[PDB]
């Protein structure tokens, strides 16, 4: 035995809060958790404890710590079977990361929606509440390898396998609500142009180099996406605080055959939240898996992630009644022109046993669908089509990817198809071919109907040549992106200012950052001119005189598509650094962790090194973390008790802790000789709004802290920060 | 025509200091630099300019920005080659990447002899001054993905493929002199142990977790190069100052077929260079590819990176001369026991044109060995020799591997081998067997010579019982883990003992830290006094009582295994950050661009935006970066010229560089007004060792910065950083 005598080895298989204990595997950290989809996967689940260690033939291995020799200190000899089966499979462990979207973090759990929806879908997981759909889900960056840093600024894409009675339905979404370009024909063209450039292969996880900003300028079909990306959208906070989007239009089909237009949402119940851009970039160096980390903490917590998934829906007859194209998916449909029908929720519940084979190898792809959805003609959708089942056949080693565990239906599947590399059916029909008499012709074909009926497609019309061509109806560019700029407020205005400002200044050739400029201002004269003034770059009278693009459908902005316009903060989940001296005092410390838990908000306690320190009442306090393991850049707030402040008052790394707090625009709340650290980041004697203070750490303190932390940022401190050298 | 009218989109093919030029393929930046591979890879370069844009099967394209559709809102058809050709390539780009080693940087170059090794080695490539032969090397980090960071806290690969007249011979060392682990069948239980955690899959990059912490204290032959790791050796400032090392001992056979244990080191001609823990951290989030920049930027500036090849050669009838086995990969050869002849020089003077084709698919196998040279029974060498040509079946794809471009050999080959996935050669040969009539038996075995001859293994006598068992000789742990911590500078030791309190502060198992500060307790007890202070753990009474280990055959130190014990910098190639304002005296900065200039040390200029200030002398000066996007972290030394300070001296983020780059031992340099910066780092009025400051940056100004440079960092400013919130 070498673990432990006191078990301490071992988590708790119970809810327990970030840092409590050390992380599990799912099955074994909350075995009591199911589903219809977890449950499928147990025989192919494989345990340890109480096993001896074999080859993967079964065969007992006696010594596992050195190879075969002639003589202790000789040459190794080529009969030794057990070392080379083990290091041959060390040495194919890889396989190829996916093209986009290589960095993802996934966790399983189940929808049901609110009511049947079988008046707009014969979708059979729509059409019962009480029908319950597992998933699977994984949430993922867009440009970097497998390797690279979860807190970037990108696109993130956020795909849900649906395992339904009647079929795999992947929703394979984003979370902004369209895209860069138009043509799925330009997709390499674009990807390329984001990735690392292909002589040195720099920058990861960036869009802040030439290339990308050279193909922005040159096609302003993506100056509406990037908007987005230049936003604070592009630095959430959490998978937890992000929306998710379908990013087409594809179609709902009833039992009557009627179609109706459908984009698809999700909406966190978490509320929206993210980072700033200081705090994004530096967070990527100090914990590079922070929402890797943090999406697992959160489910073992009983935190769970939770979705709303809702359809914007648009009737057949009302296709053209829009300023922009329906099918045009760098146009977004504004909420206030089309509201978000609520349909069902979602919540993520349990994390998977081995990131590899659950995640790494599980396979989502938007032409996945079951009767009762389909396809429209938007042409980046349509190229979609081919690539996803394509590019499997060297991720995923071949044509049984669907065999691998996690991508397995639930549903039954029977064809006839055969064979392929890593075959695992074992087919008993006689017929490998229909139609057949050999087998009475089964599996048998089934014909379209209410439920539990064949697919079949819509029966759009086509008509014209076939021609490569845009749609003439797809040339604009501007609108969107100044109704997406004017929805803002001032503050996420500035970020965006401040994103196309630092990703320009990272573009070494000049003409190219010139050439963004002018493009910004065929959008907004005001963003124009305040990313130019940062470029040291002054607008053209011509520039100045650009007329402004036309509103959307008469609407000149539309809150909806503001992070925080409107208030949906949730405190639940969130995280609060508290700094430890080696005397606090008890009954602040008592007051606010009671205060926190009653919320479902979590502490970590910090302090110059590990081990315990004692309160004034002789209550022992376990450290966390030292200031610098767990910088501010891992919470949402810093409390700092009373106490024996002396102990840490000249402590560099306490000190720039509530600076770097302070600059991320981070409620700070400090108690009795706490106070003493106003000095630091150069509060008034009156206090200032989101500086929380008093002699002790209650009556209203915590009331005071926590309605701070409910709105998320203290987004008035902003004229403040520039000043604080952090 | 999209390129500016000014042609400034292409960079001066002529060497260029970092950020003056846009980078660039190499042979488009270095065109007139060539060495026999350079030259035989110009079968497979494709140019570009002037040339129609086609499919793959050389059809031009008329239209690259639709896919084909019937009407111009339509399906897209199935009949679009054009589109499914250029998806499909797109879908299929990625290739599993490297087990370990993943993340690395590569340049080519040459290498020469400084005389003939004929008396010692038959390898042709070390028989004459003369001989010149192409290199290509790749630097690499051991444990994260190709996407993961370049300054993280690992041991380097440096990996040389020498293209000989005799074969490839692949050198492939590490950045410190020995390995974790003493059987190769304990490497994927090591590397298990050290990569991201099997259930989720964190931490990327970082020894800093559980599982290397649990296997390295239940497996004290690690302890040795855990020591390594923990310094700052495992934190390199650049590839270009870090020292290299074989490893392993192997033979050298001459002509007379006397065998000589060699083993294998490489000096860097640039001196060794770390950065300091916080900075490398924080240096993953501001630049991840720092590591990668930097060398593809010196080589473009003609910074080439040098080492002198180096052999510490024992004579067979010494084997066992010394109180550690020779073959014991965890244990190294002290060079004041056996000192490094210094036998010749590579220099690495061109970047690749295609990262991909020619980093991601180079194949580096340690069993790659040319006569001359041969194996001994290292038990991990041993088993390297299988793994390095099986990983490439996944990896490159089959076992035509060494017809990928980059790594053919430039000596002839000719062999009876056929066939294999993506097969180049058309061979010829009536005959695809020997022995055979049909060709006269051609390609014919050659016998062993003093040239040109075949190869044969040195006839080493082996006797002894086929067994699965660790040499009683290889059962020492802690003496050589003793003499390297006695070798170190009391600065040095500080960050040894940092290294693991940090690391060990992130193990959430308590047991886990306790059992490694017991280990530490073996190998010196003042070390495990500080690591057990900082994580708040006593030493028991035993544990003060342990006798330490003896010396390595009479030694109680080496200043060779210290970084910066002997002095040894060369400011050449290194970088200082010019903070601006906006009306710099231009009297200073004329002279300090001189006499930087006069030793080849790079400027960057910077300011609070991007575009250019005016001196008081109406000279224009362009801006490189601003504070924020180009930090501290990324300069060796910070320059404030004097003028108008007023205009930056209440600028948070430029008072912040200088605390920064104070915090990580950087010198800094204060001409005229200034010194009025000295408070933000707390100076006392008459100044401090490592801060230059004068009424002017005249002469005696500028060398005392250069002196300061050339000793790397301020290591008497530790205990002044304690207090600087920074
Ligand atoms: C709308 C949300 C969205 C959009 C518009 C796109 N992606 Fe995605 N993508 C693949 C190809 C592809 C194409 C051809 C286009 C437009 C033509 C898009 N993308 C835009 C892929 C290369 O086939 C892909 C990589 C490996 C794979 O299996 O599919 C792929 C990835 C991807 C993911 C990751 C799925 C996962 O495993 O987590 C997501 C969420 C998207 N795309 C969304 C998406
Ligand atoms: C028995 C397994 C094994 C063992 C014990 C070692 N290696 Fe290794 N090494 C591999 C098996 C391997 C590998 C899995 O085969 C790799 C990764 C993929 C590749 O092509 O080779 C590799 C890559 C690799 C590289 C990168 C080559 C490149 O840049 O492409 C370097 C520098 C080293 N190794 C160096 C070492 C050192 C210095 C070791 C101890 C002294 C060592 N290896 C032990
Ligand atoms: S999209
Ligand atoms: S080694």
């Amino acid at each position: 035995s070498l673990a432990p005598e006191d078990g301490s080895h071992r988590p708790a298989a119970e809810p327990t809060p970030p840092g409590a204990q050390p992380t599990a595997p799912g099955s074994l950290k909350a075995p009591d958790t199911r589903n219809e989809k977890l449950n499928s996967l147990e025989d192919v689940r494989k345990g340890s404890e109480n096993y001896a260690l074999t080859t993967n033939q079964g065969v007992r291995i006696a010594d596992d710590q050195n190879s075969l020799r002639a003589g202790s200190r000789g040459p190794t000899l080529l009969e030794d079977f057990i070392l080379r089966e083990k290091i041959t499979h060390f040495d194919h462990e890889r396989i190829p990361e996916r093209i986009v979207h290589a960095r993802g973090s996934a966790a399983h759990g189940y929808f049901q929606p609110y009511k049947s929806l079988s008046d707009i879908t014969k979708a059979d997981f729509l059409s019962d509440p009480n029908k319950i759909t597992p998933v699977f889900v994984r949430f993922s960056t867009v440009q970097g390898g497998a390797g690279s840093a979860d807190t970037v600024r990108d696109i993130r894409g956020f795909a849900t396998k649906f395992y339904t009675e009647e079929g795999i339905f992947d929703l394979v979404g984003n979370n902004t609500p369209i895209f860069f370009i138009q043509d799925a024909h330009k997709f390499p063209d674009f990807v390329h142009a984001v990735k690392p450039e292909p002589h040195w292969a720099i920058p990861q996880g960036q869009s802040a180099h030439d290339t990308f900003w050279d193909y922005v300028s040159l096609q302003p079909e993506t100056l509406h996406n990037v908007m987005w990306a230049m936003s604070d959208r592009g630095i959430p906070r959490s998978y937890r605080t992000m929306e998710g989007f379908g990013c087409h239009t594809f179609r709902l089909i009833n039992a009557e055959g009627k179609a109706t237009f459908v984009r698809f949402h999700w909406k966190p119940l978490a509320g929206k939240a993210s980072l700033v851009w200081d705090e994004a970039q530096k967070l990527t160096g100090r914990d590079p898996d922070f929402h890797r980390r943090e999406l697992w903490e959160a489910i073992e917590a009983g935190d769970f992630p939770e979705y709303e998934l809702g359809f914007q829906l648009i009737p057949e007859e009302d296709e053209f009644k829009f300023d922009f194209d329906l099918l045009d998916p760098t146009k977004l449909i504004p909420e206030e022109l089309v509201p978000v029908q609520r349909v069902g929720k979602m919540v993520l519940n349990r994390n998977p046993d081995n990131f590899f084979a659950e995640n790494e190898q599980a396979a989502f792809h938007p032409g996945h669908i079951v009767p009762g959805l389909d396809f429209t003609n938007d042409p980046l959708l349509q190229g979609r089509l081919f690539s996803y089942t394509d590019t499997q056949i060297s991720r995923l080693g071949g044509p049984n990817f669907h065999e691998i565990p996690i991508n397995r239906p639930t549903a039954p599947y029977h064809n006839f198809q055969r064979d392929g590399m890593h075959r695992m059916g074992i087919d008993t029909n006689p017929a490998n071919y229909e139609p057949n008499s050999i087998n009475d012709n089964w599996p048998r074909e089934t014909p379209p109907g209410p439920k539990r009926g064949g697919f079949e497609s819509y029966q759009e019309r086509v008509e014209g040549n076939k021609v490569r061509e845009r749609s003439p109806s797809f040339g604009e560019y501007y609108s969107h992106p100044r109704l997406f700029w004017l929805s803002q407020t001032p503050f996420e205005q500035r970020h965006i200012v401040d994103g196309f400002s630092f990703e320009l200044s990272k573009v070494v050739r000049p003409y190219i950052r010139e050439r963004v400029v002018d493009q910004l201002a065929h959008i907004d004269l005001t963003l124009a001119q305040a990313v130019a003034k940062n470029l040291g770059i002054e607008l053209t009278d011509d520039q100045l005189n650009i007329t402004p693009p036309p509103d959307v459908n008469g609407l000149k902005k539309d809150p909806s598509l503001s992070l925080y316009a409107i208030p949906d903060g949730d405190v639940k989940g969130r995280v609060v650094a508290i700094l430890l001296n080696d005397e606090v005092r008890s009954a602040d410390l008592l007051a606010i962790l009671k205060a926190l838990k009653a919320k479902g908000v979590h502490a970590k306690l910090l302090y110059s090194r590990m081990g315990e320190v004692t309160a004034d009442d002789g209550t022992v306090l376990p450290i966390a973390a030292t200031f610098a393991g767990a910088p501010s850049l891992t919470v949402d707030a810093v409390i700092v008790p009373a106490g024996n402040i002396a102990d840490i008052a000249d402590n560099g790394d306490a000190n720039y802790y509530l600076m770097e707090a302070y600059k991320h625009l981070k409620p700070i709340a400090l108690a009795g000789d706490a106070r003493k650290f106003k000095a630091t980041i150069k509060i008034a004697d009156q206090g200032e709004e989101g500086i929380v203070e008093a002699d002790s750490a209650d009556g209203s303190f915590m009331d005071e802290l926590l309605t701070l932390m409910a709105a998320h940022r203290v987004w008035s401190r902003i004229p403040k920060i520039d000043k604080i050298p952090a």
